[PDB]
């Protein structure tokens, strides 16, 4: 399977942080924003990947991560002229999406749990059909929305409702098969003049073909969309890797750990870290 991530937009509601930093390159705690969505993908065991982002920060990712060679995987990058909507990650992708099924990551999403490494494995394993990730939040509003039986079967699905159906958030990853490219083409824009993935996964609702896996309380999922939200969402993953031994999103250890690059490579990526905790973290886990 391929990921793409979603990594442009606005990020209008972080003025001014974001006139010249792309929201995604912003920190959460102590990695850049991207790492995370980033990690997520990888521990999917995807391991070809689409960077999307404005015409001014694709090259800041791509500094930022580079071809992917250090991490075992494959990273290229696309740029996105306009905002015009998620669906439109798909065909800007569409070459690079070719044949296969591919995985969507929002890039300002921070999902964190028990147990999602092999949920993520399930659903990138899975061959046909969409599968979403929904989530119980207070104000289901701000969200898409999805609407579901008794038996976990959808019943609606639809972008930020004034009425909302369900409590349920569908959160910024999803998994298709590879009928989401003329999906994708195929939709026109919603009041909002955006391309929506509401309106992808509609498509896929109105075949039977859409699937909720629901992630639960226990299970975090954060985003960045306002100072407040991401100034909490550094204060969880702080919270976490204090008490741990354990990093959240490290790359380099997820692609040791994931079998992408060996004991050897891990080594050679932490000596010109050295110098800082991250490098230090990396080499102890190297000669664990
Ligand atoms: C519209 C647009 C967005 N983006 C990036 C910026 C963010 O990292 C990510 C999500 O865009 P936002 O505009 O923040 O999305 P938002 O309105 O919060 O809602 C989206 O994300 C929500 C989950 O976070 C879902 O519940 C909604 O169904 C989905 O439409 O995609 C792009 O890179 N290109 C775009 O065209
Ligand atoms: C391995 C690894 C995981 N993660 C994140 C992904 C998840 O959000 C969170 C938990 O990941 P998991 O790999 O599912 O680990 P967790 O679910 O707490 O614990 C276990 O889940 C299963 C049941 O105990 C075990 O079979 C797994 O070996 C073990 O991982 O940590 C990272 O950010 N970096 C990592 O290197």
């Amino acid at each position: 399977m391929k990921g793409i991530i979603l990594s442009g937009g606005s990020g209008t509601r972080l003025y001014p942080l974001t006139k010249v930093v792309s929201k995604q390159l912003l920190p959460v705690y102590d990695k850049p924003m991207v790492y995370y969505p980033l990690s997520v993908l990888m521990l999917a065991g995807i391991k070809d990947i689409l960077i999307i982002s404005t015409p001014e920060d694709t090259p800041r990712f791509e500094q930022l991560l580079g071809g992917g060679s250090e991490l075992g995987i494959s990273l290229s990058y696309a740029v996105q002229s306009s905002p015009d909507g998620l669906a439109q990650a798909f065909i800007i992708g569409e070459e690079f999406i070719g044949d296969d099924n591919v995985a969507l990551v929002l890039g300002d999403n921070i999902f964190y749990g028990h147990g999602f490494t092999e949920l993520l494995q399930r659903a990138a394993n899975r061959k046909s059909g969409a599968t979403i990730f929904g989530y119980n939040v207070k104000d289901p509003q701000r969200f898409g929305v999805v609407e579901f039986d008794e038996k976990g079967k959808v019943i609606s699905i639809e972008e930020k409702p004034e009425e909302p159906k369900s409590s349920y958030a569908v959160t910024g990853l999803y998994f298709y098969d590879n009928r989401v490219v003329d999906i994708a083409k195929n939709i026109t824009p919603s009041a909002r003049g955006e391309l929506e993935i509401t309106d992808v996964n509609k498509a896929y609702l109105e075949l039977g073909e859409l699937h909720v896996e629901l992630l639960g309380r226990g299970f975090a999922w954060l985003d960045t969309g306002t100072h407040e939200s991401l100034l909490q969402a550094s204060q969880f993953i702080e919270t976490i890797e204090k008490r741990q031994s354990l990093k959240v999103a490290c790359l380099e250890e997820i692609a040791y750990r994931m079998g992408y690059i060996s004991r050897e490579q891990l080594i050679k990526l932490a000596e010109p870290l050295m110098k800082n905790e991250y490098g230090q973290y990396l080499m102890n886990l190297a000669h664990r």
